[PDB]
């Protein structure tokens, strides 16, 4: 529907315009210049082609367009990759603060420059590995859904482009969910807690408020990570454990995949925006670069 195209596209274009800001602000503030905020960097630029590629990509996908049968389950696969480059990045940002604050005898030893640039190189062949398993048969191109190619008006050589009608739900329940949402969701989780409980108990006073700092910021992570993610993937859970049961219907799908978008609008930025130095930063770029 046409509602669910415009939220998207707005989506899309928050997603750009914050994630250029955040990396705009890396750039010309030499303060900010550190290791931890490479991994912002890494994560904002994997937000800004999600924004550019992924949701154009997912539209399409999600509404339906004319496409031989691995045509359309290569631009699905694309939309996975990058969605899931925007996710293990992310969490390159949580673990990153895991070993600064709870292990900082080894934190500029052990998360070198170069080795932040391994990460996220890790990162993107991971996404490029997972986002693109079914190419190798993982798929549903083997009985494609003639039917409904007419009902669409597709060629012969063609199917319906439709997200569920190429990729399988066990892929998307067994590997998709586990590897890109679950795993990194507890895994920030247990970050987090850690952070917290330990911050907790010695509740000097300068290292203590940075690790209640960090805290929340990690806690806003988890929580919308969880919050945009979780939805549509509990949904598809559903979808592979009852088939014969009635579809989620399309108003929730779209919601979902909209909740899913909207994670590259929030992180990180949300994350870079509780940091004083970065928020005085963006405050410079709008007030004094742009505006003069
Ligand atoms: C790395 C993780 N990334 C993702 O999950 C990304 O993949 C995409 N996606 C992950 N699941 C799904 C998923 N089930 N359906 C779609 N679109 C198709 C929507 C749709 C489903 C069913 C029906 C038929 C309804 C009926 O019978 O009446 C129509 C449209 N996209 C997904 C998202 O864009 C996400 O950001
Ligand atoms: C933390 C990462 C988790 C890694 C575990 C991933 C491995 C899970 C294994 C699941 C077993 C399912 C594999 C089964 C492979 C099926 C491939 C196929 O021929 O297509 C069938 C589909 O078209 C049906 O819709």
């Amino acid at each position: 529907s046409s509602v669910y195209i415009t939220v998207e596209l707005a989506i899309a274009v928050l997603a750009i315009l914050g994630n250029v800001l955040v990396c705009w602000a890396v750039w010309l503030n030499s303060n900010l210049q550190n290791v931890t905020n490479y991994f912002v960097v890494s994560a904002a630029a994997a937000d800004i082609l999600v924004g550019v590629l992924a949701i154009p990509f997912a539209i399409a996908i999600s509404t339906g367009f004319c496409a031989a049968c691995h045509g359309c389950l290569f631009i699905a696969c694309f939309v996975l990759v990058l969605t899931a480059s925007s996710i293990f990045s992310l969490l390159a940002i949580a673990i990153d603060r895991y070993i600064a604050i709870r292990i900082p005898l080894r934190y500029n030893g052990l998360v070198t420059g170069t080795r932040a640039k391994g990460i996220i190189a890790i990162c993107w062949v991971l996404s490029f590995a997972i986002g693109l398993t079914p190419m190798l048969g993982w798929n549903n191109c083997g009985q494609p859904k003639e039917g409904k190619a007419h009902s669409q008006g597709c060629g012969e050589g063609q199917v319906a482009c439709l997200f569920e009608d190429v990729v399988p739900m066990n892929y998307m329940v067994y590997f998709n969910f586990f590897a890109c949402v679950l795993v990194p969701l507890l895994l920030m989780l247990g970050v987090y807690l850690r952070i917290f409980l330990a911050a907790r108990r010695q509740l000097a006073r300068s290292t203590l408020q940075k690790e209640v700092h960090a805290a929340k910021s990690l806690a806003i992570i988890v929580g919308l990570f969880a919050l945009c993610w979780l939805p549509l993937h509990i949904i598809n859970c559903f979808t592979f454990f009852c088939p014969d049961c009635s579809h989620a219907p399309l108003w929730l799908m779209y919601l979902a995949i909209v909740l899913s978008h909207t994670n590259s609008v929030v992180n990180p930025f949300i994350y870079a925006y509780r940091i004083r130095e970065f928020r005085q930063t963006f405050r410079k770029i709008i007030r004094s670069h742009v505006l003069r």
